[PDB]
């Protein structure tokens, strides 16, 4: 019943802390079973390897976000830049307001070393962003098809402005946060990334 | 000085990036710095005392191709300050695409490079390098909004905060995936669409 497949979620809750405490790196599963209080075995009964865990801990960002994403890329959307701005804001607020969030993204960030004793880290965040990107490109688009943003605008390229300035600024926010009020004025910050996709001149064809 | 000591401080950087390159910053004892640079232990000693020290002389490193533009661009006799970061920019993407030896410590920076609360010395120091070069942006926006070149009402600290942003992140973008960044050849773009947000953005004013 209950049992094997809670522990699922018990494993990796323990996979970060120790994940925070130690690092991506230095981690093993041994490591997490025993703060798990379970056995390797248990854990490789879910998880073939650590790259799996991290993997998970990467995947479990996702969530909160999902609907207001799949609106942003969706063609019969009406608000298509709208829905881009409430989930920026989400994005922004999940961070500041949930520890788990913050330190998914400490670990993701800051912990974490892509070494090529264990390269599917690095894989995994490529083909990460990718999929990331690509959903940007097709609001970024949607917006257009829509009169929100300048017609022939380069979607591509605004997509990766947009990417750049969201993980910089998060980024910033996860080194220095008494040096962004981050909350209080979530709204400027994410306009400003805005401003840049509808504005910039350097961003058109 | 002494041209025995520069050689051999010389020596054990260089394979320091080397060594964190294959290895990263976490499972590198000064002690693999040692049979890869050759030089004796205790010498990798008299120079640096631990990790901090060496991975702090990197980054320290990476600052210098661009000295000159980043103090003119602060100079507040410089009449053209908005021009000299515009250059900086170009040197800096320019040297990442080009110069290998930026390329990796970058990549051992952005993606070798852990923070563990056991390591503090390196998030110490990274905070603090920030805070530095933010330090630096403000002051130049500050200058080329007195000389007219920036909006009136922009606000400075929060300006430098979303040009630094945009710069790390597209740097780590392209360090991650390269291939999808043409860093080089569409360069100019890449710089003034970060200074656009800079200029035209109004949500940057106040
Ligand atoms: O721009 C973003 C998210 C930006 C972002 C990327 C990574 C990150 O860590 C935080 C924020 C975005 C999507 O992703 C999906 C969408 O349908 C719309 C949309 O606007
Ligand atoms: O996967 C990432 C981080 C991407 C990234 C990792 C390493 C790096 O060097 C640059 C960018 C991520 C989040 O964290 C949060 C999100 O809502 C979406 C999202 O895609
Ligand atoms: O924007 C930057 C450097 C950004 C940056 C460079 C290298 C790097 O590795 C990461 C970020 C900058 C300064 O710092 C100081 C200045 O007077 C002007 C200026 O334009």
């Amino acid at each position: 019943k209950e049992e094997a497949q809670e522990t699922r979620a018990q494993i990796i809750e323990a996979a970060e802390r120790a994940f925070y405490k130690r690092g991506v790196a230095r981690t093993t599963l041994a490591d997490i079973a025993e703060l798990a209080g379970v056995t390797r075995g248990a854990i490789y009964w879910h998880f073939n390897n650590k790259a799996e865990l991290v993997q998970a801990l990467l995947d479990s960002l996702h969530e909160t976000h999902d609907h207001l994403a799949r609106a942003s890329e969706s063609e019969d959307e009406v608000d298509p830049l709208g829905c881009m701005r409430k989930l920026l804001l989400q994005v922004f607020n999940e961070l500041v307001l949930d520890a788990r969030t913050r330190r998914i993204n400490e670990i993701l960030h800051h912990k974490c070393e892509f070494t090529d004793d264990m390269c599917e880290i690095r894989q995994q965040r490529q083909s990460a962003v990718l999929d990331c990107h690509k959903g940007i490109t097709l609001a970024l688009a949607n917006a257009v098809r829509r009169g929100q943003l300048p017609g022939e605008l380069d979607a591509e390229r605004a997509a990766v402005a947009m990417f750049a300035y969201v993980d910089g600024l998060i980024r910033r926010w996860l080194l220095l946060p008494d040096s962004v009020d981050l909350l209080g004025d979530v709204e400027k910050w994410v306009d400003t990334g805005l401003d840049m996709l509808r504005l910039s001149p350097a961003l058109r064809k």
